């Protein structure tokens, strides 16, 4: 040292920001790591992932782990370098169910009263006549007219939440449908920044690049996972692939394409409609 | 608000602490953004007194002293916790750097000195008269005031100590700098020309000297030996403190000091605040241009 007699070292704090998920399936750990509660094929995900080119589009992965009683992924957390961040949670695919979960409601078909009730609720002309006479509704049809009711199936993806710079947050868009509330949304959550805008756009360019290249991508029906984008006062601006609760490997040596319509059977998840829409909706944006 | 954030999350800030002046394991680590200094009786007296005063807003916090491994410490705040890669000036303020009970002493037994002459005659082959030539000596006396003016000190009232910039570079050589240009230039370079770090820097000097005015423990001290320590950071987030009182002393009880006022041996006075204007000047000239 011409200049420095020691290190000096100290703790400081930040909230941690959960915008999707329930009440208990995170807790704080040490060293920027989060813990998420376990769940074996987001584990398998996350294994595969770390090895995949895709990897540094993704919380670095550490491990299971045991803590008071339960089981959990370790993993990085992505708010770290962020100060005071903002940040956006975008679930992908024309679909946010397995086809295994479709076949397996499509074995045994209870009419469902509920299910019914929420469906009128949020349009009294969506039920069929039929369905109309039994006020009641199948959790296949369901399952796949929730999908309608918001941008997942025009789109490709659907806004999960949002916590902004007052320091608000957002989670109603239920409802969130066409092009103009979503480029809404965006346009709110970013102040119209055009360096944060052109960053997203970047950012996912590159994230698109790599899913065309990468070998776990094709094999897997990536369903339930999100974009997750991070940005803060400084103008940093980034977006990682989370949430691998609901993302299988298709069977040996088989494959799906990403950007082709869904057909029941076909196992297609529309990610890169997802994706490609996003691209689209930010560089507009991004002009 | 509980509608966000289910827990918090906490990290290690880590980063190197920047000694300027002093010498080596002068200094310590301690947690909590705290660090230890060795012990000094006077420093340890003058930091409680501080803590009880105007002045203490402007001063690290003294939380008091500590043994450690053989060793006596005064605990302080390190004024570096809250920046973000800072870059570090201490300019040292006064007049003069040694006390006028310093100079009496020396006056004392003023006997001739070899290495005083050959250390002037290194920096300055020109300052000695033809009898000190000529005895290849010098006295104490002469070789500390002398000492004083071969920078800012004795004309300005302050003198740079060290600066360690942006670069990760670190200077100490202000031996020889002395005028009010060369002064400029190394604040300039110390702020890469920042206005908003200047003006800063400049209101938070307007703001202690204001302080000075009343404190009631200035005003009663010979204020010797002290520095104003700038920091700033990236973030253009830009202080001043006063640090180390380790040669600062009370006056005898019931009197006191200007400060504003030319220095004479036996008036005690150490031109802080002529030092202090001088910073003003400074950068407020160059917080316009
Ligand atoms: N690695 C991470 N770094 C930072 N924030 C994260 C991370 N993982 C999750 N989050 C935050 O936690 C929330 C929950 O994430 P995630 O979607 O994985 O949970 P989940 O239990 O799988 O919920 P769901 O299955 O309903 O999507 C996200 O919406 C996001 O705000
Ligand atoms: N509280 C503090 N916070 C941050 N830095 C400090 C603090 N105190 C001292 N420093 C740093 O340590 C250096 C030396 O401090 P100081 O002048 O008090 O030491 P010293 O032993 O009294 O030396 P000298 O008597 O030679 O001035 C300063 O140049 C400054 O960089
Ligand atoms: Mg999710
Ligand atoms: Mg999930
Ligand atoms: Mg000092
Ligand atoms: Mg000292």
């Amino acid at each position: 040292v011409q200049w420095s007699p020691f290190v000096m070292s100290f703790k400081k704090k930040y909230p941690w920001i959960q915008l999707a998920g329930h009440a208990g399936s995170f807790k704080a750990a040490a060293n920027g790591r989060i813990l998420k509660k376990h769940c074996e094929s987001e584990q398998r995900c996350l294994d595969r992932l770390m090895a995949d080119v895709l990897r540094p589009f993704v919380p670095a992965y550490h491990g299971d782990v045991v803590k008071d009683g339960e089981r959990y992924n370790q993993m990085d957390d992505l708010l770290a370098d962020f100060d005071s961040p903002c940040v956006m949670d975008c679930k992908m695919g024309v679909r946010t169910y397995l086809e295994e979960e479709l076949t397996k409601a499509r074995k045994k078909p209870s009419l469902r009263k509920d299910m019914y009730q929420k469906m009128v609720e949020v349009d009294p002309e969506a039920p069929t006549e039929e369905e109309k006479a039994q006020r009641a509704v199948t959790k296949p049809r369901y399952m796949q007219w929730r999908e309608t009711i918001s941008s997942t199936a025009t789109l490709g993806f659907r806004i999960e939440g949002i916590k902004k710079e007052d320091g608000s947050v957002n989670r109603d868009f239920k409802k969130t449908k066409t092009r103009e509330q979503v480029t809404e949304a965006f346009r709110e959550f970013t102040k119209g920044n055009q360096n944060i805008l052109i960053a997203y756009r970047d950012r996912l360019k590159a994230i698109r690049a790599t899913l065309e290249i990468s070998p776990f991508f094709k094999c897997h029906e990536v369903i339930g996972s999100s974009l997750l984008f991070i940005h803060d006062k400084k103008e940093q601006a980034k977006v990682w692939m989370i949430d691998f609760g609901k993302t299988t490997p298709l069977p040996e040596g088989q494959t799906l394409q990403h950007d082709v319509p869904w057909q029941e059977g076909n196992r297609e998840d529309g990610y890169l409609s997802g994706l490609d829409n996003l691209i689209d909706i930010l560089t507009e944006m991004s002009q």
